[PDB]
DNA sequence: CCGACCGCGCATCAGC
DNA sequence: GCTGATGCGC
DNA sequence: GTCGG
């Protein structure tokens, strides 16, 4: 929060071009120009200062002398004040719905929860969820409940086999004090690169985390990826926790590392490190780590066998998850 | 300049 | 039914 | 919107 300002209007700068622009690109400029400023260890007294750092150009430089100057953007005062920019950012906050769907929406005259509210039916399932719990959703949840839910999940999966393992990723991993929602990484040995042995590995977990009322909804689901709701149990007359989003991927078990290296992101540090891959003749995904043929194709993986490997490689200092927060 | 910008699972769709 | 492109999200 | 070659 050094430069708490800075880096918001950036954000807010960020979200205009992905969700109104549809502008992925300026999006991602943004978002490595906010990411870069977040992590500078000084107040920055003006653009030029800002410009030094990689990420920042002289279009950035100039919109942070006006925000230090007068403390807003008049850039995006006017998007403020502009209604359809407002109601599809607005409409793009509900998991599911995206820029195009956002601007379709409101190309039908459908602008506000109210709206989307009495208009389910123009909702697909996971829109449909989203919407549900919108409030939930927005909310931040802090570690201790990640702690319980963390107990929950691996306990059931244990129950359902003693060989699945399943690990906490995202920003609990990297050790933050409160996440946006719950990352699991799983793997069982019957499940490698080299083949299934067993079917429905994902199915039987989700099933049973569905059975004890964990697992309250599913916004999509396969073979080895699955995206929905939780809740953890309340007592007896106390209020109940809110609804949170879950992840759960099953990686082949041989391909771990990389599977863990991915799921803990963050997702610009992913980024980061898998553009200076593609530099020094890499390339990563969340299951191997090639090198690139002198043609530019991908060739065979290259053995890993922990996270410092991946590192090694691409000639990167290993950095602790809670370092990767970028 | 100007091309590149990480990589991929699931839901949905059009076209055959 | 299939494949491929597109939307969306991680 | 920003970077490198
Ligand atoms: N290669 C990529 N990897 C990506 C991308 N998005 C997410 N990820 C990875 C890294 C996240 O940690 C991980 C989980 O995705 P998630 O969106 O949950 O991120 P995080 O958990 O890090 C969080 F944003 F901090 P939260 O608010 O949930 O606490 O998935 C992406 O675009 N590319
Ligand atoms: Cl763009
Ligand atoms: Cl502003
Ligand atoms: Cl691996
Ligand atoms: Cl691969
Ligand atoms: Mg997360
Ligand atoms: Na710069
Ligand atoms: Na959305
Ligand atoms: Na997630």
């Amino acid at each position: 929060t050094l430069n708490g300002g800075i880096t918001d209007m950036l954000t807010e700068l960020a979200n205009f071009e992905k969700n109104v622009s549809q502008a992925i690109h300026k999006y991602n400029a943004y978002r490595k120009a906010a990411s870069v400023i977040a992590k500078y260890p000084h107040k920055i007294k003006s653009g030029a200062e800002a410009k030094k750092l990689p990420g920042v150009g002289t279009k950035i430089a100039e919109k942070i002398d006006e925000f230090l100057a007068t403390g807003k953007l008049r850039k995006l005062e006017k998007i403020r004040q502009d209604d359809t920019s407002s109601s599809i950012n607005f409409l793009t906050r509900v998991s599911g719905i995206g820029p195009s769907a956002a601007r379709k929406f409101v190309d039908e005259g459908i602008k506000t929860l109210e709206d989307l509210r009495k208009n389910e039916d123009k909702l697909n399932h996971h829109q449909r969820i989203g919407l549900k719990y919108f409030g939930d959703f927005e909310k931040r949840i802090p570690r201790e409940e990640m702690l319980q839910m963390q107990d929950i999940v691996l306990n059931e999966v244990k129950k359902v086999d003693s060989e699945y393992i399943a690990t906490v990723c995202g920003s609990f991993r990297r050790g933050a004090e409160s996440s946006g929602d719950m990352d699991v990484l799983l793997t069982h040995p019957s499940f490698t690169s080299e083949s299934t042995k067993q079917p429905k590995l994902l199915h039987q977990v989700v099933e049973q985390l569905q059975k004890v009322h964990f697992i309250t909804d599913t916004l999509s689901k396969g073979e080895t990826k699955f995206m929905g709701v939780c809740q953890l149990p309340s007592k007896n007359d106390e209020k109940e926790y809110p609804h949170r989003r879950i992840d759960i991927r099953l990686i082949p078990k041989d391909q771990y590392y990389c599977g863990v290296l991915y799921f803990t992101g963050s997702d610009i540090f992913n980024k980061n490190m898998r553009a200076h891959a593609l530099e020094k003749g890499f390339t990563i995904n969340e299951y191997t780590i090639r090198p690139l043929g002198v043609t530019g194709v991908a060739g065979e993986p290259l053995p890993v066998d922990s996270e410092k490997d991946i590192f090694d490689y691409i000639q990167w200092k290993y950095r602790e998850p809670k370092d990767r927060s970028e």
